[PDB]
C-alpha cells in the first residue's frame, strides 16, 4: 500500500451484487467538482463514506503547507471523523451513511465488517511507514521506497521493464514525501542517471532496473 | 440520549460477555514480565492481540535508534506485520489469535468490529498527530540538525 493507492479490495462489486440491493438506498449521494473540498477538519457531521466515482485526496493542511496522507479511489471507504482535509481531485460521486446508520448496515451484511477491518488494518501499515520515513529517512529514501511499493503495487511488466502511471506530477508526489517539487525533480534526475528509471510523461514512469532501486532502498 | 449498548462497551468486556464465550476461547493467553520484547517487523505469524493487563510500547527502530509510536493499555489491539517492535513496559497479558481466526470472528460477529473500530481509531488519531508533529516543523528542521 501507498499514498496514492490504498487497497486493491473490492467495495463496489458488493454493494452491486445479489444480496446487496437494500443497503445502497441507506446511502445518500453527492457529486464533487474538480478541487472541492468534500470536507474539512472540523465537520459538525460524523458520516462514513465510499468513493463511487474518481478519486479524492486525503491530506494534513497547516498555515501554508499541505502534506498528502492518502489517495481514495473507487471502492475505498474513509470517515469524516479525522483531522484531515478531504478534497476532490477529480469530478467525483460518494456514497454516505451518519455513522449510526453505518453502524446498523455492518451487522446485516458481515462483508462491510471484514472489509472495514482490512482497510484500517492496511491504514494502520501505510500510517508507520508514513511515519518511519519521516523519522529515519532522506527524501531521496522515501522516494525510492514509494517507487519500488508503487511498482509492487501497481506496476506492469513492459519489455522495457515497469510501467508506472501514478497519474500524479512532481508537485503531487512531494506532498506525499513531505518535499519540495524542486527537491522531487532533482532526485527523480539522479534516478534517471543511475539507469533506474526514465519519465514517459508528467504522470508516468518507467522502472528500467526495479532491483538496483530495490538495492538503493537498503 | 440511547441506551448503553454492547457496541459501546470496551473489548474486554464484550469478549467477556455471554455470547461472546466461543470467541473468547477462539484467543490464546501469553504473558510477558517487564522489558520483552513480544514482536518485530521480523515475526512470520500474522497475529491480532489485545492488550488484558499492564502495557506494551508500540516502537519503531532503526541501526542504533528507536522512535516511540505509542503505549498500548488494556483494551487495546494490534497486530504483527507492522513496522513496528513491540515491548512489555510491566508484566503484560496480551490474548492473540491468529489473522484467518479474528477475520471469521469478525464475519461470525460482525458487531465486534464496531467495539475493534472504536478503539484503533485512538491509535490511528495517535499516529496522525505524529505524522501532523513531524511534517510541519518550521526551521528547526536544520537546528535540531545540530543537536543530532
Ligand atoms: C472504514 C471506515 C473508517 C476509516 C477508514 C476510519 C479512519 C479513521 C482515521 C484515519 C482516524 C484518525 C483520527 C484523526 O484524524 O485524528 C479515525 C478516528 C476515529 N474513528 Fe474512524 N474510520 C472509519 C470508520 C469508523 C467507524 C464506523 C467508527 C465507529 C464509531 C469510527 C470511530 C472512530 C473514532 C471513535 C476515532 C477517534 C476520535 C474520537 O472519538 O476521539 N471510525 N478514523
Amino acid at each position: 500500500a501507498t499514498q496514492m493507492r490504498l487497497t486493491d479490495t473490492n467495495l463496489l462489486e458488493v454493494l452491486n451484487s445479489e444480496e446487496y440491493s437494500g443497503v445502497l438506498k441507506e446511502f445518500r449521494e453527492q457529486r464533487y467538482s474538480k478541487k472541492a473540498i468534500l470536507y474539512t477538519p472540523n465537520t459538525e457531521r460524523n458520516l462514513v463514506f465510499l468513493v463511487k466515482s474518481g478519486r479524492v485526496r486525503v491530506y494534513l493542511a497547516y498555515e501554508d503547507k499541505e502534506f498528502t496522507l492518502a489517495i481514495l479511489e473507487a471502492g475505498d471507504i474513509f470517515c469524516t471523523h479525522t483531522r484531515a482535509f478531504i478534497q476532490a481531485m477529480e469530478d467525483t460521486t460518494i456514497l454516505y451513511t451518519d455513522i449510526r446508520n453505518f453502524q446498523n448496515i455492518v451487522v446485516e451484511f458481515p462483508a462491510f465488517s471484514l472489509n472495514m477491518v482490512k482497510v484500517l488494518g492496511d491504514l494502520l501499515k501505510l500510517l508507520l511507514t508514513i511515519i518511519n520515513g519521516l523519522v529515519f529517512k532522506d527524501a531521496r529514501l522515501r522516494l525510492a521506497e514509494f517507487l519500488v511499493q508503487a511498482a509492487m503495487d501497481t506496476g506492469l511488466k513492459v519489455p522495457q521493464g515497469i510501467k508506472l502511471e501514478l497519474g500524479l506530477n512532481t508537485e503531487e508526489i512531494a506532498l506525499m514525501l513531505g518535499t519540495t517539487r524542486q527537491t522531487v525533480s532533482v532526485l527523480l534526475n539522479d534516478f534517471k542517471k543511475m539507469g533506474i528509471l526514465e519519465r514517459v510523461n508528467q504522470r508516468t514512469l518507467l522502472l528500467k532496473d526495479l532491483q538496483k532501486l530495490k538495492e538503493f532502498s537498503s
